[PDB]
């Protein structure tokens, strides 16, 4: 009926990797050293809060499923999981942070070229998801991590489903990154992944600003009835904007594929100066011994 998942789940001893500090409040900044390998990787370490809670570790280890079964260099892919006193996910570490934090915090050093290659970057992940009857469901710029600033991944499978539409019950949910029909009917498609992608190149145009910024979620399905949708940002060429406000169709069929929003951002991404205009564009850059990247480290497929 469907392909069999032959996704390897990596359990890896907790002596094989020490916690070097801590990113957020828990996530840390850690080394992998893979036992009887010459080689040290640097991961991000995700512990489960409580560990008391058995809801709580059904929650990581549906987010381990998702992220164990994904490959593609515009995701993020599980490294393993420590099963100890709290379940901890190793992942990849993405030295950089959110993209959303990055684009806040170095919004007068970033040019056309690298947004309209986020844009690209981001559309073949999503593309990816797609293509492995994934829905993430909460597609965000604070759910795309900088591994460089030449190099984006989708990550937080916290919500991600598999397939066909998804009918979810409530829960705390992201409003204002939502498709009117998952806000209205909890329906959920690759197409309402599309629309949150929309709300997604808007956040990095705006260099990180907050959508419909003071309006009530209460209010924004209301909004999106009547027509209203998010501005153009200033930067943006009609051009540009004209691809979010397809993304933003009531009708979920008319909005663009990933596949189609991969090669639009890649026309673009050919003359970036002609989509985007930036004050100062032209002017702009962005034991050690055995460290290898995470994106460099494979083992048998
Ligand atoms: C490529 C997998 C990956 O997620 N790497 C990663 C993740 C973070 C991260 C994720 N979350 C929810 C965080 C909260 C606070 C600080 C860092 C977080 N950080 C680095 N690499």
């Amino acid at each position: 009926g469907e392909a069999p998942n032959q996704a390897l789940l990596r359990i890896l001893k907790e002596t094989e990797f020490k916690k070097i500090k801590v990113l957020g409040s828990t996530v840390y900044k850690g080394l992998w050293i893979p036992e009887g390998e010459k080689v040290k990787i640097p991961v991000a370490i995700k512990e489960l809060r409580e560990a008391t809670s058995p809801k709580a570790n059904k929650e990581i280890l549906d987010e381990a499923y998702v992220m164990a079964s994904v490959d593609n260099p515009h995701v993020c892919r599980l490294l393993g999981i420590c099963l100890t006193s709290t379940v901890q996910l190793i992942m990849q570490l993405m030295p950089f942070g959110s993209l959303l934090d990055y684009v806040r915090e170095h919004k007068d050093n970033i040019g056309s070229q690298y947004l309209l290659n986020w844009c690209v970057q981001i559309a073949k992940g999503m593309n990816y998801l797609e293509d492995r009857r994934l829905v993430h469901r909460d597609l965000a710029a604070r759910n795309v991590l900088v591994k460089t600033p030449q190099h984006v991944k989708i990550t937080d499978f916290g919500r991600a489903k598999l397939l066909a539409e998804y009918h979810a019950e409530g829960g705390k949910v992201p409003i204002k990154w939502m498709a009117l029909e998952s806000i209205l009917h909890r329906i959920y498609t690759h197409q309402s992944d599309v629309w949150s992608y929309g709300v997604t190149v808007w956040e990095l145009m705006t260099f990180g600003s907050k959508p419909y910024d003071g309006i009530p979620a209460s209010e924004i399905s209301s909004i999106l009835e009547k027509g209203e949708r998010l501005p153009q940002p200033p930067i943006c060429t009609i051009d540009v904007y004209m691809i979010m406000v397809k993304c933003w169709m009531i009708d979920a069929d008319s909005r663009p594929k990933f596949r189609e929003l991969i090669i639009e951002f890649s026309k673009m991404a050919r003359d970036p100066q002609r989509y985007l205009v930036i004050q100062g564009d032209e002017r702009m850059h962005l034991d050690m011994d055995d460290v290898v990247d995470a994106d460099e480290y494979l083992i048998p497929q």
